[PDB]
């Protein structure tokens, strides 16, 4: 069973026409785990996977761009419930240091908020998770997701710290968020550049990389050569579509 | 200036794969009205008018897929503030007897949540609009929009109620939720079926009716079949790209 890690939504603070905002399919045999449920995520997921068929959902932190679509899905379950498509609760991970937010994840029987702990690995079917808390405004974890053959790190939202660089170490793929080019810094909104992306995977020694939370101005291409003046690996640019197997 | 209707999204509850929920374009000469913000929403409105030439959003009520594009707006305004795109403060209009929901319309200066009152037409731009409380399990409004020379009335969510025939009365187009067929009671859910769409729209003398907040079962075309057995002016199942004019 190969891991496959499908781009459903990549832009950052609120889609591009016709796009979407951070959502990731992560899939293992026929396990299907949700990372990140921004807008028009569901929109785009059920053209990949139905509703019923999503095992769990997992949120790096409580910014729109990353929720938004909770209760759209919350609806989508319960509606899937009256039609027969199978009453099976869906578990939606996030962390709980944010009460109301975390109370938002549960929906009558039809979805399940689950409280991650930061220090300690999250088993999600075939997957196994650790997180770093980041550098933004609101309290978010980026994750580290293997399904004990692969690897794959998620940046979530972030502003750059060292920190990312053993948490990344020997990740076949990193998802780096990117909200910003070379000569521009993305501290005071908690973000990174081309530039911190490609340090960190040039360090971690990641396989390949993957930018995503992407701009609405600037030649996106550019934040590909950026960061290849750092790393030496395979660099990519997000987009809904993109698909990435180990 | 011809006034303009752009189904943005249609789907009940949650979107199916590659569309949205509710929210339509209303426009006439330079303005354009975001009715309702649901989900995929942005995504596709944005592919017929960019954030910041968008003057007024106006919600029906909140529920998740009539406002789960609201966070994301107030994002894109944020955005465009630093851009330079517009400085412009985003009218968003709603009902605050839902006080908590209400508060949410405002963020920083991007956007500004404004009451609209039940009982006093409001004035937005070109258009004004009325109100009709509808019977659905939170308080929500359906609107009749005229710019003077049309008029277009959506019934937002509701099970069937008389008052909305008066409420209809003339319409040059009809929006009616349709989230059921015409074997089935809607009432429950506080939604309506194909033949008391249709019964609003003859008995209204609507001049043409769309079905919309679509359900995810059944063969939607059946839903304008049924409605046509009752109504006998033109009918059409919404989907997002739909224009009337
Ligand atoms: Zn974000
Ligand atoms: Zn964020
Ligand atoms: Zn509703
Ligand atoms: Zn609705």
């Amino acid at each position: 069973d190969p891991m496959k890690v499908t781009v459903i939504g990549c832009y950052g603070g609120f889609p591009a026409a016709n796009e979407a905002t951070s959502g990731y399919l992560f899939q293992s045999g026929d396990y299907s785990l949700l990372v990140d449920c921004g807008s028009a995520v569901l929109s785009k997921l059920f053209g990949y996977v139905p509703a019923e068929k999503l095992d769990a959902v997992i949120l790096s932190h409580y910014h729109h761009d990353h929720i938004a679509d909770i209760g759209p899905l919350q609806f989508a379950k319960q509606v899937g419930s009256f039609l027969g498509k199978g009453e099976h609760t869906l578990p939606i991970y996030g962390h709980d240091a944010d009460i109301e937010q975390f109370q938002k994840l549960t929906y009558k029987t039809h979805t399940k908020g689950i409280a991650f702990q930061p220090d300690q690995p999250l088993t999600a079917g075939p997957f196994t998770i650790t997180f770093l808390k980041t550098i933004h405004p609101v309290t978010c974890y980026a994750m580290r997701i293997t399904d004990g053959s692969h690897t794959v790190v998620y940046t979530a939202d972030s502003s750059y710290q060292d920190s990312f660089i053993p948490f990344s170490e020997n990740a076949d793929l990193l998802i780096s968020e990117c909200n910003f080019y070379a000569d521009q810094d993305g501290t005071s909104a908690g973000h990174m550049n081309s530039l911190e992306a490609g340090r960190i995977a040039k360090e971690a020694g990641a396989g390949e990389l993957l930018l995503t939370h992407l701009p609405h101005f600037g030649v996106h291409d550019n934040l590909r050569k950026e960061a290849k003046t750092v790393f030496s690996g395979e660099v990519n640019i997000a987009k809904s579509g993109f698909v990435w197997e180990g």
